[PDB]
């Protein structure tokens, strides 16, 4: 037992009002490509909040996108689901990792096939730049969980590696779907937007390390208990001051990334597409904290 930090986090809170429609036609998905085939699982999507979690990502997306982003969730949980009912899933990864490069699958594999056609429907007729940059964080997302079965640990290389397990990467790829343009590479790439990146990812999945150290190891918190050996609140404090750090590194980034969007050579709708990304990272941060109070 432990008092969880009042985290402050400046950013106006954005929902996505396509939910409904959106959550419809992802069960639909689910089923039709069979999912959720159990009710332990179907059971445990609808209560962590899977949907919901999607209109706090993408608080400014269509109805389309939205649902293109939901099903990417859905997957993922089912891809988390199978691997825990488990080291011999080293060659489940390596395969799935595959499908993202166009290899075909050679056994019956239901998630798999699923993949692979989410990514064909995603990543065909995109730009090649964007499809790499969303195929290389989704792919380190899923070595984290080559790495976590190989190490079953230090801090700073746990945040190296949490900063892509946590998935935001991949999932802020995602939003350049719903602007009105891809952002170019000298701006998806720049010091600012790579700074902010990492920053709002760490944010996130250090506030999640927080609210999860109770059900529970791969944790900011437990990292820090399990070194030093003082108290669980002592150690949930000292977590408390990192997300403060990773705010103050958003917030500096953020105007780094104007400064450097007006250096930059850029079309005004490029200008525009960029300031509308980088405003909706910074919305997540506010909107994970009424998703979890929403879960409870």
């Amino acid at each position: 037992e432990f008092e969880i930090p009042d985290f402050y986090v400046p950013f106006p809170l954005e929902c996505n009002p396509h939910l409904e429609e959106a959550s419809r036609a992802m069960w639909e998905w689910i089923d039709a490509n069979g999912l959720a085939p159990t009710e332990r699982a179907r059971d445990r999507m609808r209560r962590t909040g899977a949907d919901l979690s999607g209109a706090y990502v993408w608080p400014r997306a269509d109805l389309d996108t939205l649902t293109i982003g939901l099903k990417w969730i859905a997957l993922t949980f089912r891809i988390d689901d199978q691997i825990d009912e488990d080291p011999a899933r080293m060659t489940a990864i390596d395969e799935l990792r595959g499908t993202l490069h166009g290899l075909p699958v050679s056994g019956r594999s239901p998630t798999a096939r699923a993949l692979g056609a989410l990514w064909q429907e995603t990543a065909l007729g995109r730009p090649a730049t964007w499809c790499d940059a969303f195929i290389g964080h989704f792919e380190a997302f899923l070595q984290t969980y080559t790495t976590e079965a190989g190490l079953n640990l230090r801090l700073d290389d746990y945040l190296d590696r949490r900063m892509y397990s946590v998935g935001m990467p991949w999932l802020w790829d995602l939003d350049e779907l719903r602007l009105p343009i891809f952002l170019p590479g000298s701006v998806r790439t720049c010091g600012p937007m790579n700074k902010l990146r990492r920053a709002g990812a760490l944010h996130i999945a250090l506030v999640n390390d927080v609210f999860s150290v109770e059900r529970e190891q791969h944790n900011a918190v437990t990292i820090i208990r399990e070194a030093q050996g003082c108290s669980l609140q002592e150690a949930v404090d000292q977590v408390a001051v990192l997300v403060e750090a990773q705010l103050h590194t958003v917030l500096q980034a953020r105007q780094e990334l104007l400064e450097e969007l007006d250096r930059q050579a850029l079309p005004s709708r490029a200008r525009e597409a960029a300031v509308d990304y980088a405003a909706n990272v910074a919305a997540n941060l506010s909107g994970q904290l009424v998703w979890h109070s929403s879960v409870e």
